[PDB]
């Protein structure tokens, strides 16, 4: 069941930004770890004398990395002689938000028809306003409003070359790395009760719940219209056998914030393969990977979809599968990004659901919390 | 002159301690970008609620990367019952740090004889205490006074691995990345004013003044007993053509601090080679070269030290030469290493002065100032 009740037209996921302590250190470390290429920058070059903002892609993934520069660069400035290229930044909520949480996503950006319409509609729908609309150079419109915690749902929209005041990156700096990344598929929130945090999102942006086919958490997904955007949202389940993952998530994080972001990869072996090589020489490190008993019982529940071989190199590279009624995921977590074990990323490729391939094919993995402690009390048992 | 005034027994350069918002970005970025192995650990993983540490070391240089954990992890603690493994540190010190001065260098580090005997000579003889000296373990004992700014020299000694506390990393996580780096041949500050910045530190050390053999500074360096500990300090000239950049430097950083890192390389060839490699995906970038003039002048100048093919692979590699009256050096610089124009790393071979070879060979490259500034105007002559 799909109400398509989207409050305002929404397009696609549009970019994702970090709060950075220093942002040319952590647009680096990602660059090199998910093969991303610097496309854009605004900074003291570009007469930025507010933030540094470094822009990665890959394919339709967008990841913005910012950091404020001293306050005393542009001390005599005011908001109408700003020299900011994003004018919601601010220097005290910005070094607010990283001693309070660490590294991590302040803004999911979300490309839409008419930001200032989309901020109107939502305010007056419950949401929390962050950022008014701003009309950038006269084509670009950008406005915020509060999602969970201190991240926000910013909303952008374009006339008719990222942002204005962000200029294209010398190709000398700008390497063609590409792993296989293409575009963001969803991203997930944590939050310490989730009943409030859903009525108060779908309240504002007519998001619906997004169908799905013990372990510390319970979990609903909201989705737009055409179920490109897709908003997961997590909340501890207390008193389990071993502590929630997502209430030592709220403590580190001091409260609710976005806890992973899922990446679909057009080639998720050539992806792993990339990422595994760079793990200990500056990129990331992946969860430990299942038994091979999860592997052997593979055959049964996906026989139809994979070959032994291809079933073979999920083993190799520690791929998880789930199935839905309706497609099949392949997916894998890296450890935390940064120091705190919060934020992480998700890789993820989906088989199946063509018609275009519709969003969320296969669903999110949540049959593989059962799959995987089925295999490892069977590897106990094979050993 | 070397009246070998040092008030205690100084040994070498021990560690580099920078302060970060996210020590696990920044140590890999720079594990990658300079070819140093993760060596030790201190973290929530060995036990440490205050802060997580990471050691990279390259042949016996130690830099280590130190972040804040949320407050809230250790809000129980005292100093007597302190998870902390480093006991100066403290979360506002160093959220106050890294908001004033970005990504940088808290402390220098030395190894000394006896820290405690260190530390209450330096007082008695004009330094601004810092960290009190704490014995570690019945092992190690760790000591800070105010060197300039907010940047600490620190004096360590061991009785008899990194520090207490501290963990060796697992063999998977320490990929043995080499690219030929082997110690910190010396480390500068910018001051506003260097008579005073001298008196002080050359007043607590016993240090002495290392002879040297218009351009927007004034310089001078101090010195321990076998010269092998190796201060630095530059101060801005005003009024000069094109604007001081140690002027700028001071401006960026909200003040006094740490402007550069040398570190000696075994083999600046393959390290230039290596790094180069590296600079657009991930690692960092190096100043622009010399033009060709500076080159063809470098063999009426070190003819004699270099040959013609050595020259030209400098050529190649942008490396800088020059020469005092008792050895040669090659030396090169990168951009800044964060988002400011503050901080940045140069890298430096010494040739000469064999007896092992005595400490600060060839100089510092004061004579590329001019050197520099007639061949680029050479160079438009060419053109
Ligand atoms: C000493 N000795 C030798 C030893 C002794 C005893 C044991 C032992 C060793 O061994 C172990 C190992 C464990 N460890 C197994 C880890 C299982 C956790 C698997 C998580 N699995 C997911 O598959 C998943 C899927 C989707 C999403 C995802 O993306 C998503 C969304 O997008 C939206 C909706 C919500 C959502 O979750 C996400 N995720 O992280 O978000 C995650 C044990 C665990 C529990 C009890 C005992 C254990 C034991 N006994
Ligand atoms: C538009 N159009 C086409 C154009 C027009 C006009 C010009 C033009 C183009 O072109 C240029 C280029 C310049 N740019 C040249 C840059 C020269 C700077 C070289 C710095 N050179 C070092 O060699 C060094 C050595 C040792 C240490 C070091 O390590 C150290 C210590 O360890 C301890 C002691 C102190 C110390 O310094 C360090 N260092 O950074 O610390 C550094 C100009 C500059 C000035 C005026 C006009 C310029 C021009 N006209
Ligand atoms: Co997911
Ligand atoms: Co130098």
């Amino acid at each position: 069941k799909n109400p398509k009740s989207d409050k305002f037209k929404v397009k696609r996921f549009h970019h994702i930004e970090f709060w950075c302590g220093d942002a040319t250190n952590v647009a680096r470390r990602f660059s090199w770890g998910l093969g991303m290429r610097f496309s854009a920058k605004s900074d003291l070059s570009t007469g930025n004398m507010v933030h540094a903002s470094y822009l990665l892609t890959s394919g339709d993934l967008r990841f913005l990395f910012t950091a404020p520069y001293s306050p005393s660069l542009s001390a005599g400035e005011i908001k109408p002689t700003t020299t900011a290229s994003i004018p919601s930044f601010d220097h005290g909520s910005c070094r607010s938000f990283f001693s309070s949480h660490g590294l991590g996503v302040r803004a999911v950006a979300i490309e839409v028809e008419d930001a200032e319409s989309a901020f109107s509609i939502s305010v007056a729908n419950g949401a929390i306003p962050s950022s008014p609309p701003i009309v950038l150079n006269e084509a670009v419109t950008i406005a915020e409003v509060k999602l969970y915690g201190d991240v926000v749902l910013r909303y952008v929209s374009y006339k008719a070359e990222f942002l204005p005041g962000f200029e294209r990156v010398e190709d000398a700096s700008s390497f063609p790395l590409d792993y296989g990344i293409r575009r963001l598929d969803h991203a997930v929130g944590n939050v310490p009760e989730l009943g409030p945090a859903l009525t108060y999102v779908a309240g504002f942006t007519g998001f619906h719940q997004f169908a799905e086919f013990e372990s510390g958490l319970n979990s609903a997904v909201l989705a737009s219209n055409d179920e490109m955007v897709l908003l997961p949202i997590n909340e501890p389940v207390h008193g389990t056998k071993r502590k929630s993952q997502i209430q030592t998530y709220l403590e580190h994080n001091e409260g609710a914030g976005l806890q992973h972001l899922a990446l679909m990869s057009e080639d998720i072996f050539r992806t792993l393969r990339e990422m595994r090589k760079r793990s200990s020489i500056g990129g990331f490190d992946f969860m430990p990977s299942p038994p091979p008993t999860y592997y052997q019982n593979l055959k049964k529940r996906v026989g139809d979809v994979l070959s032994d071989d291809q079933i073979k190199e999920c083993e190799e590279l520690g791929i998880l599968v789930d199935r839905d009624d309706q497609g099949t995921l392949l997916q894998i977590f890296t450890k935390p990004l940064g120091d705190r074990p919060t934020i992480f990323i998700e890789i993820i490729q989906r088989v199946g659901c063509m018609m275009y391939q519709s969003g969320g094919c296969g669903g999110f993995g949540k049959g593989n919390f059962s799959e995987l402690f089925k295999s490892i009390e069977e590897y106990e048992k094979t050993l």
